[PDB]
């Protein structure tokens, strides 16, 4: 039973991985927001 | 192999890390842009 919670806890984590991934390309459009104002 | 998956984790932890630094730059350049704002 906590080898299967362990298991969901690393789920999670994964799903936080995605999230900051997300977070990434986010920064990523804002980058380009800004460069484009910039112009 | 389960302490490379846990090194694996720890790698993407770090690569977590990283994209929180970078929303914490975007973050001081939304302070910047309130403060302009306010100005």
């Amino acid at each position: 039973q906590n080898e299967i919670r362990i298991l969901q806890d690393k789920l999670n984590s994964t799903m936080k991985l995605v999230s900051h991934l997300t977070a990434q390309l986010n920064e990523l459009k804002e980058q380009m927001t800004e460069q484009r104002k910039r112009r």
